[PDB]
């Protein structure tokens, strides 16, 4: 096995989970300890369904920038025994671009799905069905419903969470390491 494939599969096995909220199916990224991240629009309630079981959410922090503008991420703290393998060191200190990224999706409807979205570029501002949103990046791939939460990855780096699309292009909320400090 090559190393790119080994890293994505390991991500699926240890960190990228199938979840459902009352808003539908999403891909969740577990980052470290009991800390995971979802797209804010998933609106996790007091419990969330993770793979095969209902898991209690102890805390949910919706991330905004300094202008109070939406970043489209929610940090959730889970009531579980598991500590996620810590992948914080694979998350850049600042929102970074990449070449030939792969989007890793894991949902009940789209299990263990690899989507070659190509180069990921700085985009910045995105208007999400009436909600202004900062710190996004963009890939010219026609992503679809059911793919939100998907993890944007390239050469052993975890750089974003899939949040939206327009039929031609897709957009992620950029990851930075300090969110998970
Ligand atoms: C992922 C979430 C989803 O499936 O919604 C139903 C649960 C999608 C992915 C989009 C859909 C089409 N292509 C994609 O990659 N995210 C959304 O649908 C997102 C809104 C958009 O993408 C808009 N372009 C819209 C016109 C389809 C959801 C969203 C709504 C409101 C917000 F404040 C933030 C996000």
């Amino acid at each position: 096995m090559g190393p790119s494939l080994d890293f994505a599969l390991s991500l699926l096995r240890r960190n990228v989970r199938q979840v459902q909220t009352d808003q539908g199916h999403f891909t969740m990224l577990g980052v470290r300890d009991r800390l995971a991240v979802l797209p804010r629009h998933s609106q996790p309630g007091k419990t969330i369904w993770i793979e095969h079981k209902l898991v209690n959410i102890l805390d949910a922090v919706e991330l905004v920038d300094e202008q109070g503008v939406n970043l489209e991420l929610t940090l959730i703290t889970l009531d579980t025994n598991e500590k996620f393998r810590d992948i914080t060191k694979f998350i850049p200190e600042n929102i970074s671009t990449a070449s030939d990224a792969t989007l890793v999706i894991n949902t009940e409807h789209m299990p263990s799905m690899f989507v070659p979205v190509g180069d990921v570029v700085q985009y910045g501002f995105l208007n999400l069905s009436g909600k202004p949103t900062h710190r996004t990046m963009m890939y010219n791939f026609p992503t679809k419903a059911g793919q939100c939460g998907g993890v944007v990855t390239s050469v052993g780096k975890v750089i974003g969470i899939h949040i939206g699309g327009n039929g031609r292009q897709g957009f992620c909320a950029g990851l930075k390491r300090s969110y998970f400090a």
